[PDB]
């Protein structure tokens, strides 16, 4: 709210960063003005100094200058962030990835990834496809977002049921420290218990912590047989039990199930102009498997989908394995989230809930704001209990806020459930995280702020409790 | 030698404060105190004079605030079956069991996640969660004796790591109770979640250094429909690699192990556990085992698989199986080794991550190296994890042996950037070889964290970090 006592950027701060970074001190303010908006569009920073090093030493030496100078620093990746981390709130210097875009090496045989943090996710999809083996995420953001910066807020995404965690197929990290000093974890070993897992702290740390220059991360081998079935189901109950039955029916071989509300279906074919290829529902679940025997996989889902539509928990389906439909069906639920930020206003909550009791929200909230809200929808990683919970208004309301919040954030706590599943803490969510963490937990990560980074240089008003 | 460091001493006062903070669980006897002062490998023994054994985390709570005011070291201890001297006491250190904190809180049997507390032991939680149809994300040899707690905190690998993965991924939430008696409850029973730092990352595989682990939400995986195990001998380590190519790219998704062992393995599990070998004698072994949702599918792969093996040569003898009986007896095989090799002698061991690829080369290695001063030479484990269990045994110690062993092995696997402790961690043996695999300022980072959480040292002192 207030901006911090940090110095400010002088003539030669502007030289010195110039000797660090050749080429790479952007100071154009219309050039600025990109990168100091969010991917939201709802937050503007007002920066002056973009810095794109180029290796990890440069980044070693900007912030040896920035923390002798008590310069604050705003890590910036692909900014597609959605909680206002990745975007100065004043004038902090804006430290880019954009170009430590070059992969290390790739082993392929063990499938292990050494690359920039600048890498973006679908470059590096397409680099280890080329070589038999795939990312262990993919997101929505991939043709924009750095692996940097996945690794910084922790991302989960499409093939998160699957492959899981960052935390787990995350090998190793280079970050460069508050004061330079370059912290050495790049290790691209599959098992190394020789201390302390030092870069689980830096896994969603949100940059606050240090700037993650190089990761090391462990590609699952390409599937040989990918599988995508869009279904129509004609409640929630159903969808809970296609689910259900989809786990005991597929097994191993299910690599994603997400679901998305007729409204959801309704708000991409308006923006986005994507036809629905199924009939009219009132939730549609597009389910993905991945596995290693083509003809395997084709008659457990052949089982799988005869059971499901003859005891009625779907209604219509279609399916694909050509790549080309594949992606079209996987198109009407990555762009979910775009289709909602071009409907108006959006009040956007990413929550962990019961899964039996995902949707309740929306209903609740759909009775709670009768005419007073444009849309209420809910969608996203049911499999991992992730609802992304959205509305839209024709113009930003006050009113509707005051509705909105606590109410969301009160409902989710009495389910102990997560104010933020996936997308983070950032500026927004800062001073929510009491309906999520304890006061001692937040005091031990204040703590741990206070050691790594004194100075507060890395993000300021990020990601902590005021 | 190592020098104790200036810790008080357990007074009558501090007896009777345990007393009333856990009453009947103040342990005092010396004959007791025997067993928990003895490390699994039988090397260390510890002159600890007081067991406390608490029964929940309020306890432990008061427990380290007593020892905090007070000053009094504290080594946690679980089902002590850990293997680098992180279990036990030097000196007179307090051990702090969880051997009475053995509940299950809840377990929902829908979502899959567990919640328990510390001390429940790994073949009993085992039991509780296939009655419902799931499993375990882990599993290892001790499971009859290790806790819960004592294999988040060591980060324990085993033998389904292959399949689901890191703790540090299948752990969801922690209670931990701090040196002074802070209770830190990241106790988030939930799939997902990036409301701040991760905190109980720090706690997995810090070997009781930053806190006492005292409740674990972990995630367990669904039981598998289909289980079976195939046995195979190969000819050398070169068809042990195509045969894991091989599995890998016939198996897939269902592979859920697969373990080597070399023939004097074979030999010491036979002649100590008299388990006679169901193969054709060779001089490497193989476990795989496979865990899927369609019995018919998954027996169609593993027919192709060996169909594949047998014809290029990579596998000279194999049996399969799926009846429980005949599954549980082939594992056996692999999962007694350990025990075999303690029966053999005194043991060197060591515990190393390489390049597949050169997995077994330091054993070649070392049977060259040394002379008829080893009894044997043995190499197993986790070979799809990269993780070489390497082991020498004689019939007594000795200074000469141990001079040709190290630094030697340390050096080798630092020179394949290699981890010189993969699973089994650090603890007192290994605190000051970590050089040979991590760089200076991760330790002092590491030195730091332990600064912060425990600035006095009273938990685990003379471990896991160096001197
Ligand atoms: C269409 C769309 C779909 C999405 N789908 C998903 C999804 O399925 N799952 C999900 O979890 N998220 C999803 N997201 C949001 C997600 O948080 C980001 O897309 C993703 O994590 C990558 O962010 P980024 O590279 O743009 O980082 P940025 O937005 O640039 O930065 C994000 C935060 O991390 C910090 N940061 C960035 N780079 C670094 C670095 N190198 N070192 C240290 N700190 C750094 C920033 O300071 C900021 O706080 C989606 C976003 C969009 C627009
Ligand atoms: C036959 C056999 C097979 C094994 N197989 C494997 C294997 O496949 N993979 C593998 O990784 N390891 C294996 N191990 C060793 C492994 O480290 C232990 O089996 C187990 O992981 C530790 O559990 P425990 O309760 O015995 O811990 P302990 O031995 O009691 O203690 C382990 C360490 O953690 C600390 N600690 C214990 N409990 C807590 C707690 N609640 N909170 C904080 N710190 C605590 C202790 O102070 C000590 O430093 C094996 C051991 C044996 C004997
Ligand atoms: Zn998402
Ligand atoms: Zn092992």
């Amino acid at each position: 709210v207030r901006r911090l006592p940090f110095s400010t950027v002088s003539k030669q701060d502007l030289a010195a960063f110039e000797r660090i970074v050749p080429g790479g001190v952007v100071t154009d303010p219309e050039a600025l003005q990109a990168p100091n908006v969010d991917w939201l569009r709802t937050l503007r920073g007002c920066s002056k100094v973009l810095l794109r090093p180029r290796t990890s030493e440069e980044v070693s030496h900007i912030l040896r200058h920035c923390h002798e100078r008590n310069l604050a620093v705003n890590p910036q990746g692909g900014n597609t962030g959605m909680v206002g981390g990745s975007v100065p709130v004043f004038d902090e210097i804006i430290l880019s990835t954009a170009r430590m875009n070059r992969v290390l090496s790739f082993h392929s045989v063990s499938g292990i990834l050494v690359c920039q943090a600048g890498c973006v996710l679908e470059e590096l999809s397409r680099y280890v496809e080329e070589r038999d083996f795939i990312m262990p995420l993919d997101l929505g953001a991939k043709g924009s977002c750095h692996i940097g910066g996945n690794v910084a807020t922790n991302a989960g995404g499409l093939r998160f049921l699957r492959y899981g965690s960052l935390h787990g197929t995350v090998l190793g990290l280079e970050v460069v420290l508050a004061d330079g000093t370059v912290l050495d974890c790049l290790t691209s070993l599959r098992k190394d218990n020789t201390g302390y897992d030092l870069k689980q702290l830096f896994i969603g740390s949100e940059g606050t912590l240090g700037i993650i220059t190089t990761v090391s991360i462990l590609c699952p081998p390409k599937p040989r047989a990918v599988n995508v079935a869009f279904l129509g189901c004609p409640g929630f109950a159903e969808v809970l039990q296609t689910f259900s039955t989809c786990k005991g029916m597929l097994g191993e071989i299910l690599s994603a199930f997400e679901f998305m509300d007729a409204v959801c279906m309704q708000l991409v074919g308006r923006h986005l102009h994507l036809a629905s290829p199924v009939q009219e529902s009132p939730f549609y679940v597009l389910i993905e498997t991945s596995g290693s025997n083509a003809g395997h996989d084709a008659e457990k889902l052949g089982h799988f989908l005869e059971h499901a539509l003859g005891s009625g928990l779907v209604t219509d389906g279609t399916m694909a394995t050509d790549q080309r439909k594949v992606k079209m069906l996987w198109a009407l639920r990555e762009r979910i989230t775009e289709a909602l930020s071009r409907d108006g206003y959006v009040y956007k909550y990413d929550l962990s809930l019961p899964v039996e009791r995902l949707y309740d929200i929306v209903t609740d909230l759909r009775a709670r704001l009768g005419p007073h809200a444009k849309h209420v929808v809910g969608y996203g990683h049911l499999g991992d209990g992730n609802l992304h919970l959205n509305v839209t208004a024709e113009a930003f309301s006050p009113s509707l806020l005051a509705a909105l919040e606590p109410h969301v954030y009160e409902w989710t706590a009495g389910q102990q459930g997560s104010v933020s599943a996936e997308h983070g803490v950032g500026f927004r969510k800062r001073d929510v995280l009491g309906y999520s963490k304890p006061p001692g937990a937040l005091q031990l990560m204040q703590q741990l702020k206070a050691l790594l980074d004194p100075k507060g240089i890395l993000n300021p008003y990020k990601t902590l409790p005021s």
